[PDB]
């Protein structure tokens, strides 16, 4: 995930950490991980970097049930939706044109100019139920 | 909107005020409106009663983009999704089987025991363009 500004070891470290994992996580958890592996990088620095990348769209954003935003470097750059298990944190890339067509149809029927859609599905794995 | 607690003027007042308004609004906005109407009801009371109503299912909850939460009352008791214009705040309820079928298919394919899908979509309405 390239950054608009000059690359620095802190930005490179947070980018390497983002590509290292595949689950959703907020600024605090990733700050904990990077400090523990030996990065020594700031909280506000990672917050600003994540804001910048979200503006660039290289990563995705998702507001949890409480409200805090979590982030994930998705392999697929095209339009897509994520199926997330809160117990595991795993994200599965799922895309469907049916929901997009439905959104466009209802927007046209209501005469709305633009449509921004948030479609999140929260569930639990089969292994989660098992013990 | 019956409340599980005992009959009191606070619950009746907040329920009537919610029924009067048909727009998604935050707790502070509802508190200010109730104060202006002369209810003289507490903000913590508004929060507690609103949480109780949300748990009862008689009201529809929604999370704002920046992080706050807005709430609205919809006459229909059946499950439905909302189109909310951020510019005006007006919300209209709809229902389309396509999202349900896609969620069921995804759950069956991925083996998820249970899923909870949230589909709230945003778009500007006609009057925004009009000047
Ligand atoms: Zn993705
Ligand atoms: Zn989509
Ligand atoms: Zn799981
Ligand atoms: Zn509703
Ligand atoms: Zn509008
Ligand atoms: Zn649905």
């Amino acid at each position: 995930p390239p950054v608009k500004g000059r690359a620095t070891r802190q930005r490179a470290a947070v980018s390497a950490a983002l590509q290292e994992v595949e689950e959703f996580r907020s600024a605090q958890e990733l700050h904990d991980m990077l400090k523990h592996k030996g990065d020594a990088v700031g909280l506000t620095t990672v917050y600003r970097t994540l804001q910048s990348l979200a503006d660039a769209g290289e990563v995705d954003v998702l507001r949890t049930a409480e409200g805090e935003s979590v982030y994930r470097r998705c392999s697929t750059g095209d339009h897509h939706h994520h199926l997330v298990c809160r117990a595991c944190g795993k994200a599965v890339e799922v895309e469907g044109p049916a929901v997009e067509k439905w959104a466009e149809a209802i927007a046209a029927e209501h005469g709305y100019v633009n449509v921004a859609h948030t479609v999140e599905i929260f569930g639990t794995c089969a292994d989660c139920a098992g013990a």
